[PDB]
């Protein structure tokens, strides 16, 4: 039958989800451990595909397969790094992890240094709803009329965390709109102005870029009566080893925090 | 003339401040600065060779040189990456950084991640004064005999940090005293054995191991009698490129830690 795979990925530690010559990918890594499993598969699809650095809590894949061991996640997880599938639905033939009705949740994961919150989350209304975000997007030939259904915003140690769920995303459209937002929040971009490029009025040339992508997470994604069984020993694996990289950059960052100086 | 240079530099970039042969090395990095602006220069010593992975912020080097462009730091700043010279005193022909009477200040930054901070700082205060280190040392002939004239620790977010102020420190006595700082915390080793340790009764065999060392800073080192007059122009290099790096991994740590179970 088919199965769904929910999955979390450090990536900080690939090129990327999709799959490209000569160097490691999440795609990559997840075909050759099912390569090397022995495992034959059909269908292989994903829901989302990630830009080069960015993590995930939550992605799906979709594969089909009569190989019993795709039930157990560690027969895979045994044969990667940085990777954990750690969720297993049985879903029917023509589930699309891409088309499926579904919801998506992103965090983003931006340093708070010299920012102004309140007026950082005044601007964050503005992109609630229905909206052209051609602005705030890379263009890739999609309808870049969307709806976001939720935007939030609050404070971790060091950070804020900028909260967006929605039903589709268009390319760099997180990090893009957490540019503005940014921009907003210090002045430089109105919010008249972002009114304006959110109802189409915008120059192609002179669109926000896209804030660097090791701070945006795939938080999860949700199908429409599809529940995904948890695996323990994969959560634990993934539990041991991202603790592990949490504690080597937390240390690290209140070190270097240390020596900015006091008024900056 | 001699000059007293005071240095921060990134031990993450490094393999210690001592110059070894074929890797990089902090003190590798300032001779082949000099080497390269073509200053001549004696009697090049160090206050303290600081172990791989170690940072500091005011480090202490001196040299004696006749070459009047060594009282502009952005001289060498220019010709290294990690390492930054910021302040420079003008000293006497004898002055010796690591035997002219001197206070040094280092910090650790320990994930705080289910640690018992209440009972870390009981526990902080057996360290106080003067006491036998050995069994909180990596031994090298030297007497084992030193005081600690300060000893604080307090909490920034996802870390706590120890700070801890003394004349003279052993080899990773720091460290050393960090990881029976945690053990003492869980209940693992009781405050009546740190004190019989304290007093020379322990087994060599057995000693606490090193925390690791990327989560110690050398804070400073204030010589008496001495200051530093700062350079503006290599503070604010120091400053543009510790940002960049703070902002990366706090970013990133923020992401892990959101990845890390509620309940762990
Ligand atoms: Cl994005
Ligand atoms: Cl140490
Ligand atoms: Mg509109
Ligand atoms: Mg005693």
């Amino acid at each position: 039958g088919r199965v769904a795979l929910k999955i979390a990925y450090d990536g900080t530690k690939f090129h990327g989800f999709q799959r490209q010559p000569n160097v490691r990918t999440i795609e990559g890594e997840i075909l050759r451990a099912l390569k090397d499993a022995g495992i034959e598969f059909e269908n292989f699809k994903s829901a989302s595909r990630t830009d080069r650095g960015v993590s995930a809590r939550g992605n799906v894949i979709a594969l089909s397969t009569e190989d019993d061991r795709i039930k157990n996640p560690m027969v895979l997880n045994s044969r990667m790094s940085d990777v954990w599938i750690w969720g297993i639905a049985e879903v029917p033939e023509d589930f699309h992890p891409r088309f499926w009705a579904n919801t998506k949740v992103y965090r983003y994961y931006l340093p708070s240094l010299g920012m102004n919150i309140k007026k950082m989350k005044e601007c964050s209304l503005l992109f609630l709803g229905t909206h052209d975000f051609s602005a705030f997007s890379r263009v890739d030939g999609r309808d870049t009329i969307r709806s976001i259904d939720r935007i939030e915003i609050w404070e971790k140690c060091n950070v804020v965390v900028v909260e967006i769920e929605g039903k589709s995303f268009l390319w760099e459209m997180v990090r893009r709109i957490v540019s503005a937002l940014v921009l907003c929040s210090q002045g430089v971009l109105a919010e008249e102005r972002i009114v304006e490029m959110l109802n189409g009025k915008f120059e192609k040339s002179r669109k926000v870029p896209p804030a660097p992508p090791e701070g945006l997470l795939l938080w999860d994604i949700k199908y429409e009566n599809v529940e995904f069984q948890i695996d323990n020993a994969s959560l634990k694996k993934f539990q041991r080893e991202i603790v592990e990289r949490f504690k080597l950059h937390a240390s690290l960052s209140a070190l270097y925090e240390d020596l900015i100086l006091n008024e900056q």
